[PDB]
């Protein structure tokens, strides 16, 4: 078998990608964040608290034939970027894009942190990390990827993030029509349950291309590229303005400036961030001082390729015996 489906970005800014998936008997869609950074597949619900409920659609499992409570099981997640949401259990029939689930475990939110409750465009989060992180408790539950892997064609899926416009999530199949070049395949460490690869090395806008191991996750839930400090401040030094800001919490530039491209490797390959790919607009309303979008993993312990990177390669999550990571130009 295999799946396919439409993803599209939140807001004009790329902030996050949503996709469009099924759940339950009739079908009750809900668009959500597929988050290769996480393993837990949540939902807003006709159980969430209803003052922290703005706009999501919801998950109603009693309206579901084939929704069944997961007994004593409970779930509680906390994401980098500081929010949480957590609730109880169904098993119920999850489709995306033509590829179905039955049985899938559908984590109902009774409870989620206010940024989610402030984003009305996010019903919850597909997790596609390793089933080792995943949350619930106290028997841990498999994510989609791993229910559906045997099923498919081929044991993979892709991530295709458009900028500005709307991509694709595959499962099972690898489309060749969408990408240039070849796919460049690298090693994978599930060791932290993520998809933890190492980068050859980078390059900022025309300059020389630096070697250097920069060990960190392929995350599609997180919207920017966070690298170690010494990167960042190579790349913003390229971009006259711009600065470290401790009031915003990160490098921001003028907005009139025109960014430099951010190159990283792949093995012997190289994949280009376009440097439009890295603003992230004004710091507020109104401000001529923008966001940038690489900023520094040091108080992290680990590097992100968020979005910012993912969405400027096709990427090839590979689940075989051993994973394994592939990009390619697209």
């Amino acid at each position: 078998s295999t799946g396919s489906a439409t993803t599209t970005p939140i807001d004009s800014l790329d902030d996050a990608y949503i996709t469009p998936v099924q759940i339950g008997t009739p079908a009750q869609t809900l668009n959500l964040d597929f988050d290769t950074g996480s393993s837990d597949l949540w939902v807003f619900s006709s159980e969430t608290t209803a003052s922290e409920v703005d706009g999501q659609t919801i998950y109603t499992p009693s309206k579901s034939t084939t929704a069944k409570l997961l007994s004593g099981a409970t779930w509680s997640i906390s994401y980098g970027d500081g929010s949480s949401s957590s609730g109880d259990v169904y098993t119920d029939t999850v489709s995306v894009g033509g590829l179905t689930v039955t049985g899938q475990a559908v984590e109902s939110a009774k409870k989620v942190s206010s940024s989610f409750t402030e984003d009305s465009t996010i019903d919850g989060l597909l997790g596609l990390a390793f089933s080792t992180l995943n949350t619930v408790s106290p028997t841990q539950q498999k994510t989609f990827f791993d229910n559906a892997k045997a099923s498919l064609d081929s044991p993979v899926f892709t991530a295709d993030l458009g900028y500005h416009a709307p991509g694709t999530y595959n499962f099972g199949f690898i489309d060749t029509t969408a990408y240039t070049g070849s796919i460049t395949y690298t090693a994978v460490s599930t060791k932290q349950g993520f998809w933890e690869w190492t980068s050859t090395g980078y390059a900022v806008g025309s300059g020389t291309f630096k070697s250097t191991s920069i060990d960190g996750i392929a995350d599609t839930g997180t919207t920017l590229l966070y690298l170690p400090a010494t990167v960042v401040s190579a790349y913003w030094a390229q971009v006259s303005g711009a600065k470290s800001s401790s009031s915003v919490g990160g490098y921001v530039f003028p907005c009139s400036a025109t960014l430099p491209s951010f190159t990283f490797g792949v093995g012997s390959a190289r994949i280009v961030i376009p440097g439009d790919y890295i603003d992230f607009g004004p710091i507020s309303t109104g401000s001529s001082s923008c966001f940038g979008g690489i900023q520094s993993s040091a108080g992290i312990g680990i590097n992100i390729f968020g979005d910012v990177a993912l969405k400027a390669a096709f990427v090839v999550f590979n689940g075989a015996t051993t994973p394994t990571l592939g990009f390619a130009s697209k």
